[PDB]
């Protein structure tokens, strides 16, 4: 693909957080803590999943960010609407307001409903996110394998101001406590 040139930097909302989330300084990181992070309730965050948005939203344009997934055995990756519910169980579905792949149980699928099976023969460490907002396109690129292409959504009724959307997911394994990081332009 030839889309890094609308490279764009995110930071992300701690506002927006899981409360179990621990953030970095320069809000580029983020992982999972072992306990409540000691910080206030809001209607903003989500509360039954180790979710957080990127602060920043957009309505028009082409956007392309990297995140760094490395030795993570679960996680989900894409954009949401503003809008999103943040409080009690949902599915990550086009119907409700999601764009996203995620990987689970050594499996990569995409979050239509039902989901996709995904075809990763190099499992990344780094994915690439485009999206072309007018054009109603989000594609998930594998950074590891030469920038090779996991999946397309297209004619996205996105119905919404759209962000950054991260899960670390959860750590019963032990296994799974890595952060995901947004990569360096
Ligand atoms: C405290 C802790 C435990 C496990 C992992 C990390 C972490 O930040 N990952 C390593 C890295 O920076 O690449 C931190």
């Amino acid at each position: 693909h030839h889309h890094h040139h609308h490279m764009v930097h995110i930071t992300l909302d701690r506002n927006t957080a899981n409360s179990w989330l621990i953030i970095s300084k320069d809000r580029r990181q983020v992982r999972m803590g072992d306990t409540h992070q000691n910080v206030s309730d809001n209607k903003e965050r989500f509360s039954n999943y180790p979710m957080v948005l990127g602060a920043q939203r957009f309505s028009s344009g082409k956007m392309y960010w990297e995140v760094d997934v490395t030795q993570k055995e679960a996680w989900d990756l894409g954009v949401c609407r503003d809008s999103v519910q943040r409080k009690g169980q949902f599915s990550l579905s086009p119907e409700n307001g999601f764009w996203t792949i995620w990987l689970w149980q050594d499996s990569y699928e995409a979050g239509t409903s039902p989901q996709t099976t995904l075809h990763i023969q190099v499992p990344p460490c780094q994915i690439g996110i485009f999206v072309d907002y007018e054009a109603g396109v989000v594609s998930f690129y594998n950074i590891t394998d030469h920038g090779s292409l996991i999946y397309t959504f297209s004619e996205c009724v996105f119905a919404g101001p759209l962000r950054p959307f991260f899960n670390v997911g959860f750590n019963y394994s032990g296994g799974n406590a890595a952060p995901l990081k947004l990569c360096p332009l």
